[PDB]
């Protein structure tokens, strides 16, 4: 069936759906043997959901969008081998393994182009131009329409009608400020961020009435006069105002204490989860810690069981760690292999416990 929501829980068929999922942004660039590998590793590790990239703006070997300097147009790549046909294959192997997909449709940062690609090529100078500019928004829309409407060239199923897809995410980790190539206006706020989130999620809802929609943000709050950047709306994001939109089915938050300098031993991280589990309880919508990570094996064996035990007790709908590694590699520091010896205590113990719930 299609993944649904019933109050604070995700639901699949008649039953509530608690899970540990994972990330593999790199599925869009992986060879077929490795796309298959991801899903069989996930399966035996007891992971039923994976979050991954469905945006790729540029002119490398794989691209989904790209600016045409001759045509003055943002053009889309339907190619079997260099473009969206790669997504078709991902959805196919996912469905073959009874695994579900969270597709993120854009990115805040400059990895694989993201928002800044739109801003550069349309003539904008500010990152948050993407949040207001009607011309830029219409290019994001036409892309969304194309992706949701696409027929799967291997299975004949339109994306919007595909039960294999868990749900759509607007963009990865939106802030007012990006990677650095383009700065933020004084014009950007929590009002502007939230309104952009509103109409894009509504635009998704008008085409696709089967799937869930979320933002894919880090989960930053806008609570007046709280201490940290992640709680006081300094980022220009407002988790509360996002989760309050009827156009958003579930809330998303990320956990990166090292990047945010919150100490990889203290109580801030546990408090961070609890705080989002409370927002799940206080509004009546599921929330997912869809990204979390620690830079070292030793940090992960230390804190993952703690964080995961929090997710269990707080009754958080689900969580997805960053990130699974195929081929087996440390990758960016956060890469976890299924071949890892301590996989049970980093990943496995928790996956079963969410499966059981």
């Amino acid at each position: 069936s299609f993944v649904q929501t019933s109050g604070p829980q995700f639901t699949l068929d008649g039953k509530p759906f608690y899970f540990e999922g994972t990330n593999a942004y790199y599925l869009m660039t992986s060879d077929q043997s490795n796309v298959k590998q991801v899903f069989s590793d996930m399966k035996s590790l007891g992971l039923p959901v994976v979050r991954t990239w469905l945006f790729n703006l540029g002119s490398d070997s794989v691209w989904f969008q790209q600016w045409d300097s001759s045509s003055n147009k943002m053009v889309i790549n339907d190619n079997s081998d260099t473009g969206l046909g790669r997504i078709d294959y991902i959805i196919q192997q996912a469905a073959s393994q009874d695994i579900k997909l969270i597709f993120t449709l854009n990115n805040n940062w400059e990895d694989y182009g993201g928002m800044d690609y739109y801003v550069k090529n349309f003539g904008g100078t500010y990152h948050d131009d993407f949040y207001t500019n009607t011309e830029m928004i219409d290019s994001f829309k036409e892309y969304i329409s194309h992706v949701l409407n696409r027929e799967n060239s291997l299975t004949g199923v339109k994306y919007k009608d595909d039960p294999t897809i868990f749900g759509w995410e607007i963009a990865n980790e939106p802030r007012c400020v990006g990677s650095g190539d383009f700065p933020a206006s004084s014009n950007c706020s929590t009002t502007v961020t939230t309104a952009w989130i509103k109409e894009i999620s509504e635009y998704i809802k008008s085409i696709d009435s089967n799937h869930l929609v979320a933002v894919g943000d880090e989960g930053f709050f806008n609570r007046k006069g709280e201490s940290d950047y992640e709680y006081n709306g300094g980022s220009g994001m407002d988790f509360d105002a996002i989760l309050a939109l009827s156009s958003i089915d579930f809330g998303t938050f990320h956990l990166y204490p090292e990047a945010w300098s919150k100490g990889t031993d203290s109580s801030w991280s546990v408090q961070w989860i609890k705080d989002h589990a409370a927002a799940q309880a206080d509004a009546d919508k599921p929330v997912i810690m869809e990204e979390y990570g620690l830079s070292t094996d030793a940090l992960r064996v230390a804190q993952y069981p703690v964080w995961q035990g929090t997710v269990e007790d707080e009754d958080l709908a689900a969580d997805a760690f960053w990130q699974i590694a195929v081929p087996c590699s440390t990758m960016d520091g956060f890469g976890i292999c299924a071949s890892d010896n301590d996989i049970a205590t980093t990943v496995t113990n928790h996956a079963d416990a969410m499966a059981k719930k």
